[PDB]
C-alpha cells in the first residue's frame, strides 16, 4: 500500500490568535487503519503562547481514521496526492479561528502545511485567559457537499471549575483527485493533550478516531 500501517508526521504551524503570532512545529506517528495518532510539538516563535493550547490541537488528519470497508475513505482514497482542509471553529462568545491545512505524502509520513488565524475571543475570557480543561468526546456528521465532504461538529470544552463552552466546527475537505464519494456517516473522535511543560512550550497531542453508520 501507499499508506502504511504505520505512518510518521511532520508538520509546521504558522499562526496569529487575537495579534500574537507565533509558529510551531511538530514529528509524530500513527496507525493509519487503527484510527489513533501522536504528535510531539514545540513551540518555535511566539513563546510562551498567552491563550489556550487547546484551540491549536484538533489542527495538528483524517487518513488516521478507522473505516469500515463499506464505507468509502475519502482521506486515504487521496493518496499520494493527498488533499486539503478548511475549517471554521465558531466559540460561543464570539471568537472564532479559521484554519487551512495542506496534507501530503513523503515517502512513510505525511506533511501538514498549517496556517490559523483566530480573533476577536474575549481578551479577558477562558480561551485568552487558558482556563480550558480538554475537548470533550464528540462525533463529526460527515457528508457530500458541491463534490467534496464537509465535516460538521458541534464540540465543547470543559473550563477549570468544570463547566463548558460550545464550539461548532465546520470543516471542508477537498481530495486533490476525483476519488469515489462516501454516502453521510459519522466518526467519533477523542483528542488529548497527553503531557505539557509549564508554558506549552512542549506538548504531546494524541488522538482517536473511529467512522461509523
Amino acid at each position: 500500500g501507499v499508506i502504511k500501517p504505520d505512518m510518521k508526521i511532520k508538520l509546521k504551524m504558522e499562526g496569529n490568535v487575537n495579534g500574537h503570532a507565533f509558529v510551531i512545529e511538530g514529528e509524530g506517528e500513527g496507525k493509519p487503519y487503527d484510527g489513533t495518532n501522536t504528535i510531539n510539538l514545540e513551540v518555535k516563535e511566539g513563546a510562551p503562547l498567552p491563550f489556550s493550547y487547546d484551540i491549536l490541537t484538533n489542527a495538528f488528519n483524517r487518513a488516521f481514521t478507522k473505516y469500515p470497508d463499506d464505507i468509502p475513505n475519502y482521506f486515504k482514497q487521496s493518496f499520494p496526492e493527498g488533499y486539503s482542509w478548511e475549517r471554521t471553529m465558531t466559540f460561543e462568545d464570539k471568537g472564532i479561528v479559521k484554519v487551512k491545512s495542506d496534507i501530503s505524502m513523503e515517502e512513510d509520513s505525511f506533511i501538514y502545511e498549517i496556517h490559523l488565524k483566530g480573533e476577536n475571543f474575549p481578551p479577558n475570557g477562558p480561551v485568552m485567559q487558558k482556563k480550558t480543561l480538554k475537548w470533550e468526546p464528540s462525533t463529526e456528521i460527515l457528508y457530500v457537499r458541491d463534490g467534496v465532504l464537509v465535516g460538521d461538529i458541534k464540540h465543547k470544552l470543559l473550563l477549570e471549575g468544570g463547566g463548558h463552552h460550545r464550539v461548532d466546527f465546520k470543516t471542508i475537505y477537498r481530495a486533490k483527485k476525483a476519488v469515489k464519494l462516501p454516502d453521510y456517516h459519522f466518526v467519533d473522535h477523542r483528542i488529548e493533550i497527553l503531557n505539557h511543560d509549564k508554558d506549552y512550550n512542549k506538548v504531546t497531542v494524541y488522538e482517536s478516531a473511529v467512522a461509523r453508520y
